[PDB]
């Protein structure tokens, strides 16, 4: 269970990381996006 | 504490596809959005 | 484990409903966002 927790939190981790770069370039206009 | 993770990872896997979804349509235009 | 893991949500959580807010301002117009 832990461990399969660890592994799906570690997905969220890199997903939300990749959200927050695509809005952060939606915000600000970054390279016409 | 386990149980209650699972709750609270599974609420967030919902919420991040939900952006997903959000976010790719403010990226491609799609329906005007 | 299970409590670097209950830290490790409790970042994400804060994470998404931030996202979720500036993802909102973006559909919405808000505010000339």
């Amino acid at each position: 269970e832990v461990e399969a927790l660890e592994k799906k939190v570690e997905a969220l981790e890199f997903k939300v990381q990749k959200l927050e770069k695509k809005v952060e370039a939606l915000e600000h206009g970054w390279d016409g996006r």
